[PDB]
């Protein structure tokens, strides 16, 4: 549908095709169009842009449906609870103890983030989509392992100032920098990876 990007409230921008992980719909100009990512590449939902094959592992070529999310909690480590579907708006997955279920909205339902549910139509929704990429790949400067140290940051875990899919941990003054889980964002507030890349990656200024 070319009304699709408006549907939704969505800024301009690229946005997965539900179906196929080769193609995405690109929002131009207030319009929706499907297109096809270029050959050897497919659509990282991670990103918001296509990227080589071998870089997006629940995208998987010569299967009837490229798109494979029904491992995915096992796969990426995602923790317990409800997520966002990678590709689709009108699904969900559900994580218990690595066992992954893929879920669907009722009939006129999206599927929010905040809410770990779906709720029906709004003003501007599908907003798990509606997130600013942390740059790919994420260049931290000669002298990072400076940072706990010179912060004075008490042991555990701070916010990675350099990615918002990523954190920091700091232990015996020593840096490291870990990602979250792929699809996984850092809530700065509980100082833990969660599937709110609108809110953790800087969704609101983009609407």
């Amino acid at each position: 549908a070319v009304n699709l990007c408006t549907q939704y409230g969505w800024p301009n921008g690229n946005y997965p095709d539900p179906y196929d992980c080769r193609k995405y719909i690109s929002c131009n100009g207030a319009v929706a169009t499907v297109m096809s990512c270029a050959l050897g590449t497919v659509f990282n939902p991670n990103t918001r842009n296509c990227d080589a094959y071998g870089n997006v592992p629940i995208c998987q070529y010569a299967l009837p449906s490229p798109i494979v999310v029904t491992n995915i909690c096992n796969q990426y480590g995602w923790g317990n609870g409800n997520f966002y579907h990678p590709y689709n708006c009108a699904e969900y997955i559900g994580c218990a103890n690595g066992l992954t279920t893929v879920n669907a909205c009722g009939a006129g339902q999206y599927y929010d983030q905040a809410l770990g549910r779906c709720a029906l139509a709004g003003t501007g929704y599908c907003r798990q989509y509606v997130f600013t990429p942390p740059p790919a790949p994420v260049v931290y400067p000669d002298g990072f392992d400076t940072y706990c140290s010179a912060n004075n940051l008490a042991t555990g875990i701070h916010p990675d100032p350099y990615s918002c899919f990523s954190y920091v941990e700091c232990t015996f003054g020593r840096t490291t920098h870990m990602p979250c889980p792929a699809g996984l964002s850092f809530d700065r507030s509980l100082l833990v990876c969660d599937g709110n890349r609108y809110q953790n990656c800087g969704g609101n200024v983009l609407v």
